[PDB]
């Protein structure tokens, strides 16, 4: 059995778990177990599994040097790849919600959830709260006798919360923060003042870094009953790294990649949102390159889109990617050495996340 | 300190406590904490709390007969209040995103959050997640040791998973269940088939009876480490029987209580909803009163509101309404009397709450 193939069995599993549940403890009936059984698979599955299959991959390196029963190695493979689930599904949540806050026309070349015919939005809001629901559900279920349930569900919870509070810097990352007022509508900034390294790291390292990178590699420790194999600040400090130059890229492919290539149409410049791309034109244009992006971005008009992709051509903003690329590079490789000091097995477990992360 | 103060001052610890954090852990500023402030004191106050201090008056019947130390009483009696919070909290999350769905105009005479001018929809989707977050950021704080928090937790997480459920079964209730579809854009129902008595209590007993009566009682009991003062299903059918009528009566409110009194204009009409009043209409209705419903039920129109509201009027929904009241009555009086086997304290909570519910 395949990692990935059996990280798919695992899925099945739960998806039939959570629908005869809702037949025999919820009263559901089965149109509406049809519906969810849908809207689980079309919100969950089709993605790469990158998160998830993380969680399984470090419960696989500990398996192979640490001394079990076979049943109790299949437990383990087994809680990796529930535990792998539980954040998928948490990430078809943010997903879901997300594609509606941001009017979202496409997520992986499909339409997002929200605009299928028999969903509308109001049911879309509610289908997102219980896919996240759906992340307790199987804790309780899989893992209620673990020693590892408190610490997963708090780490869970944390990471849960960083997300949001990292939606909230996301979209309000256009104003000034010295206007932000609930009584008052808001307009965008004019003097692009906060778009710096400093502010755009805070952004990422709580919209995505949490639960992209550092909850499946703890999340795999804990499965493993391998938190000592470790020092936790360590773990944060490589997670919250790779996890930033993973967002620097998704931020080059919004405005680079061809459409058919990414899934959807990226819309970040008419978003105003504050990308790698637009932070590091900043840190560099002149004062005429600055007074022309500011006259460009932010608006839906394709030719003042066509002008910031302009700017950014002209910028030359690959020799800052490579630059910031291998920056990356040196920090990572030195945490990944600092790593073997208490796990040689982690520490290749993180090289194989970076390398995942390096290529693609 | 009267229960409702000391209930008040703990709302401005927990909120202190959550900014504080945010300041110091999420590497917030001062505006978006002013924003989130704003935001928590406008979903979570303004209401009466009844949920809230549902878990007050219970813990507080306890500690009337149960020994301990004086500062054991103050500990038992903030449990309760951070736990009461809780609650009012994960209904300010379901408030938030059901106004949103619902596409709805005013809450609590203002308009509803995601109306405010520097709000939007974009913003209050990702506030009402943060709300729902703001609830386990207090119970694993406060709760950290506490012996009760895996019970207090897995309860919690049940009943909004069963809230959602609700939700689910509340906003496909006007179609018909096997016509439900993602693919296909959803018909209101023709035959009105699934406007039921069985049908409306499912909608009713996932939307509201578990959060708004079951989930305070019970976290009373743990709070006051007394769940063994209880049979349980005895709770569970004194919970959904008073929430069921608490729902019977808002049905009514939505139809017949004056807006200004409301704090909204009611649209259940307009929105199709399985009401009672429906329900019961339909179930006492000649063939051409049935024909009259159908052709004006679940439109935008005011005439044909108002052709609806007729016919309930002359139907003498009232004569129903009492018999259906005097039922619940025998009913809740008679689960009362079993509850006071194990434990009369326990049972004259239950009938404060009930007594509240009946009266209001
Ligand atoms: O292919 C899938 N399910 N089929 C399947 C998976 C695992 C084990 C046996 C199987 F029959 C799949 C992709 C995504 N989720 O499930
Ligand atoms: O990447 C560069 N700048 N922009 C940036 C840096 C850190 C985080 C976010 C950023 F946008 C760079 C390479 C060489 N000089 O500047
Ligand atoms: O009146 C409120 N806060 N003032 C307050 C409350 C308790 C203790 C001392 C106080 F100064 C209130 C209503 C809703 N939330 O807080
Ligand atoms: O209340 C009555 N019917 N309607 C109903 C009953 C239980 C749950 C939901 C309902 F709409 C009633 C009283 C006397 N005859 O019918
Ligand atoms: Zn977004
Ligand atoms: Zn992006
Ligand atoms: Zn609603
Ligand atoms: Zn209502």
């Amino acid at each position: 059995m395949a990692s990935m193939e059996r990280f798919l069995s695992v899925y099945d599993e739960v998806q039939a778990f959570l629908l005869d549940q809702l037949q025999s403890k919820y009263e559901i009936d089965p149109n509406r177990a049809r519906y969810l059984r849908i809207m689980m698979d079309t919100t969950c599955l089709g993605g790469k599994y990158f998160r998830g299959m993380t969680v399984v991959n470090v419960a696989e390196g500990f398996l192979a040097v640490t001394q079990h029963d076979e049943a109790t190695k299949e437990r383990i493979l087994h809680d990796a790849c529930v535990g792998g689930w539980m954040i998928e599904f948490l990430q078809a949540h943010y997903l879901v919600e997300d594609d509606i806050m941001d009017g979202s026309v496409m997520r992986r070349g499909k339409p997002c959830w929200y605009r299928f015919p028999g969903v509308t939005t109001q049911c879309a809001i509610n289908d997102g709260i219980i896919l996240k629901s759906w992340t307790q559900i199987m804790a309780w279920h899989y893992f209620a006798d673990r020693p590892f349930l408190k610490d997963l569900l708090c780490l869970f919870q944390k990471v849960d919360y960083a997300t949001a509070v990292g939606q909230m810097y996301d979209v309000t990352s256009m104003c000034d923060s010295n206007k932000l007022d609930p009584e008052v509508a808001q307009p965008m900034t004019t003097d692009f003042a906060e778009f710096t390294p400093a502010i755009y790291k805070r952004i990422v390292k709580y919209k995505t870094t949490f639960y992209t990178y550092l909850l499946p590699l703890v999340m795999g420790l804990l499965v493993s009953e391998a938190a000592a194999s470790v020092e936790m600040n360590l773990v944060e400090r490589v997670a919250h790294l790779i996890g930033e130059y993973f967002q620097v890229q998704d931020d080059v492919m919004d405005c680079f990649t061809p459409p058919e290539q990414l899934g959807k149409v990226g819309t970040d410049i008419e978003d105003a949102k504050c990308s790698w791309l637009a932070v590091t034109f900043l840190g560099k244009a002149n004062a005429a390159q600055v007074a022309e992006f500011k006259a460009n971005y932010g608006e839906k008009d394709p030719a003042k889109v066509a002008v910031v992709k302009r700017l950014y051509s002209k910028a030359n903003l690959q020799a800052d990617f490579a630059a910031y690329e291998a920056e990356v590079v040196r920090e990572v490789e030195s945490l990944i050495e600092q790593l073997k000091v208490k796990s040689p097995t982690f520490a290749e477990s993180v090289a194989v996340v970076w390398e995942k992360t390096h290529k693609r």
